[PDB]
Formats: C-alpha cells, sequence, structure tokens
RNA sequence: AAUAUGAAUUAAUGCGAAGUUGAAAUACAGUUACCGUAGGGGAACCUGCGGUGGGCUUAUAAAUAUCUUAAAUAUUCUUACA
C-alpha cells in the first residue's frame, strides 16, 4: 500500500527534529541530519524534500526541521560542517579510550551483576 | 356629573420672506464632539461630574550569517541505456 512504501520513504528515514536551527548555546555534537544533493540535482534545486530549494544556495549540504510552514517556505540552513569536524577527528588517528576502564559499548559482553 | 358650543384669558409651535448680534457645529472646525444631569449666560452656548467614539488600531526594524573533490566528472542528453 502507499502508506507502507511512505514509511519507508527516504523522507520517513529522517528522524523528527524541531531542535533550533540557530543554536548558540554549547554544541558537542551534531543536532540535526545533513542532507545532501549530488550536482545534477542541484543544478535543478532538486533535494528530495517537498519543495525546490532557492537557486541562492550553492553548497550541496543542508539541514532542516520543517519541510513546509505556515510561511510558505522550508526552514533549513545551508551548512554541512559537523561531517568535517568528523572527518578530521578520523585523519588524527586518536582512538576514543574510557577514563573510566569500563567494558567496550560496541561489543555484547557477558556482564555480571556486580 | 357628563357631552357639546362660545369664551374673557392664556400656553406651545410651523411656514414665509428678511436683516441683525455673534461664530456653536462639519478638518485636530482652530477649547474633541456627543449622552445623562446640574449651575450660569443677549443669543447661539459656557462650566462641573461620569459615560460614549458616532476622534487618535490613524497601529509599520536597536542593521550585521558558514568548509570539500569547478569539472577528463555537473552543465549536453530526444524513448536510449538498461
Ligand atoms: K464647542
Ligand atoms: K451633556
Ligand atoms: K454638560
Ligand atoms: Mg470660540
Ligand atoms: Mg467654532
Ligand atoms: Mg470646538
Ligand atoms: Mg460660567
Ligand atoms: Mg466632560
Ligand atoms: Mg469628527
Ligand atoms: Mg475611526
Amino acid at each position: 500500500t502507499l502508506a507502507e512504501l511512505l514509511g519507508r520513504s527516504r523522507i520517513a528515514q529522517v528522524a523528527n527534529n524541531h531542535k533550533p536551527l540557530t543554536y548558540t548555546g554549547k554544541k558537542f555534537h551534531p543536532t540535526h541530519q545533513i542532507i545532501e544533493t549530488k550536482p545534477s540535482t542541484l543544478y535543478r534545486q532538486e533535494w528530495g524534500l517537498k519543495s525546490a530549494i532557492p537557486s541562492k544556495i550553492k553548497s550541496r549540504y543542508l539541514v532542516y526541521n520543517d519541510l513546509d510552514t505556515l510561511e510558505r517556505i522550508t526552514t533549513f540552513e545551508p551548512r554541512g560542517g559537523t561531517q568535517w569536524n568528523r572527518l578530521r577527528f578520523q585523519e588524527m588517528g586518536v582512538p576514543i579510550v574510557s577514563n573510566i576502564g569500563r567494558q567496550n559499548p560496541f561489543f555484547k559482553y557477558i556482564s555480571r551483576p556486580e
């Protein structure tokens, strides 16, 4: 059915987020999912959102909150810069270690009631 | 006692022409107007108290914005590729 397809659509895959797109507090990790469009689609203002992104946007990365609003605009910011922070961390090749010597969370360890 | 008539006597008002004394109202009408009420004054009107808008909704910024392969690759593409 159409409902089944919609639930699995790429737009459905992005978790609902209404966090401020302009946040001036302390940032410790990414808050919005970066959206990327290919160069061919960018030439046609196609991002896979509800409406065409304004042609003024030359970046290929954005973050958004609402597909449409009462102001008849998309709420988005044309930035994708948290990906470069992650890739620069990867280039520094420093593994993240636990200062408390806890078990690795990414391994299925056999824990006990200690 | 009622009804009708006339009535000394006396009250209110309309229209007509037509000047006079002011300039109260319509614009922020030159003191916002009007409602109720009270007092005062040649005349409109003036003043006090509250009410109404049938006057002020007539309302319109203390400005400041961001990084990924610009192309041998996107931009071309005509039912083709798959
Ligand atoms: K007056
Ligand atoms: K009055
Ligand atoms: K009065
Ligand atoms: Mg006067
Ligand atoms: Mg006058
Ligand atoms: Mg006046
Ligand atoms: Mg007086
Ligand atoms: Mg008054
Ligand atoms: Mg008036
Ligand atoms: Mg008015």
